[PDB]
């Protein structure tokens, strides 16, 4: 199990990363921090500015760390909190993934080419969490690389929309399309699985409704964030929806015949790079938000 | 004169340019928005959505509309009070140089060169918005383009920072310099001259002071607007500094020994595409700033 040198080098990485940023002074982005990249080497032997480790010496590429100060700032993420839930705490597998033990932060892995997408996508991310602060897409809060052993295993740091915290009585992972959308039976005999479209399409066909002050505000973020999304040409991107059925940090929602209920809901699979049509990605999106906002939400 | 008749070029393009854009429904501003040129075309003998006038053909070019949409209502203008000020009201001369009739916007032509800088700009300028509101660079409310009669005639439309609505006793205009940095004879005989480095370290050699509140913000937002300068390999930028001595949408100063006044100041020409040093720019803001922060402005 490489799986424990991995935890540890990005545990410790982050705390040189990010604990030296913090004795730095504040100040604006740039475009200029965009492309940034900085790396750090960590020797098993240790070193003037680095501790010794009993995982194998590696380098720690952090990439664009004014932006994502900068983010987890615009997010409410200070940085002792997010350094002690993932340097401070055991880091927990899964199934190439990770969590923090306290189950606020997701740490996935991601190909070179996500990962560069994603650094050239920063600046739209920038003009769009400024302009909506309501937005659902991911939350980003860091991009790093771990060069050790000639590999480079290369991650991104972002928010667990479905946290241990609350209970979620069914998942639903949405998408506007239909073909083999339905939850493999594999799946469908997990404790709470995630159902897709086909699913919610017959065990919700009364939908879940809203108060039309709460409604068109979905409606509106959601138009937002496609418009945004067909942009960058991404498509393939999901709908996450958890449901909390009633006996704080969500959105109200009624029941068909049903409890008051609590949604968990937002956008994911957003780096996705893109023989499509140049009208499609556009398409992808018009379909998603009809769909999000007339089936699934109803006023 | 064909200045009267680019005058009206102008007022009529805008009028069609920001009055159709009006009726278009509002959305976020995205990085597709900055490079977008729009043009449309006015024959004198008028068109289906254009009037004719006693001006020759014209063709006319509106620069980034969105964005400027967006900027023009994050400094606070309304789209109908643009469009008054601007074409209903007769613009005025001065010695490539118009004013609205209301004394509140500048009109400067540009260069090709100087133009396509601020195209490019205009994502920096954007994220320097959104994190400091009180930056005193250049708010730059449109970018157009005439064509009329082979020529290409490329308009900045922007801010005046010194309105005849409040009487200014003194103009400075300062660089953190000093050669030729003394108001030429012919300037030293205007009614109140726009005088220079020179001349402020004679005529007010104990400073502007403030009080410690309003002197450190002022520090803060220069050392900004002069880091995000640098970023941009720009040099050659004065702080224009405009006193009113006192017997209301400025700056409280005292004088020494002195009534109290009001300064109204901010940076101009900004757009100066960079044989000179990488380090260069970065010295030029270092010497203004501490320069406008030491010997102008005093706690």
């Amino acid at each position: 199990t490489t799986s424990s040198a991995l935890k540890g080098a990005i545990q410790l990485g982050i705390t040189h990363s990010v604990g030296s940023l913090s004795q730095k002074p504040e100040r604006d982005v740039l475009m200029q921090d965009f492309e940034v990249v900085e790396s750090i080497f960590f020797p098993s032997q240790g070193s003037s500015s680095t501790p010794g480790h009993h995982h194998g010496d590696f380098k720690f590429k952090t990439y664009a760390p004014i932006a994502f100060r900068y983010f987890r700032e615009m997010f409410g993420i200070r940085p002792d909190d997010y350094l002690y839930s993932l340097c401070n705490e055991p880091l927990i597998e899964l199934s190439l993934f990770y969590v923090s033990s306290d189950d606020e932060f997701i740490i996935k892995t991601v190909q070179h080419k996500e990962a560069e997408f994603l650094q050239t996508l920063l600046p739209g991310y920038f003009m769009n969490l400024n302009q909506n602060m309501r937005t659902l897409l991911p939350k980003f809060y860091g991009l790093y690389c771990v060069q050790a052993d000639g590999k480079n295993i290369r991650i991104v740091v972002m928010n667990n929309l479905l946290p241990r915290a609350v209970p979620m009585h069914l998942k639903f992972a949405l998408k506007g399309s239909t073909y083999k959308r339905r939850a493999s039976p594999k799946e469908r005999s997990k404790g709470v699985p995630t159902y897709k479209d086909l699913d919610f399409m017959q065990d919700m066909p009364e939908g879940i409704l809203l108060e039309n002050d709460h409604y068109t505000a979905l409606s509106r973020t959601m138009q937002r964030d496609c418009r945004v999304l067909q942009s960058f040409k991404i498509m393939d991107y999901s709908l996450l929806v958890g449901i909390h059925i009633l006996h704080m940090g969500g959105i109200p929602a009624f029941n068909s015949k049903g409890e008051r209920l609590l949604v968990f809901i937002g956008i994911i699979d957003i780096l996705q790079s893109y023989t499509v049509s140049v009208h499609r990605p556009s398409f992808y999106a018009d379909r998603f938000q009809k769909f999000m906002c007339s089936t699934v939400f109803r006023k």
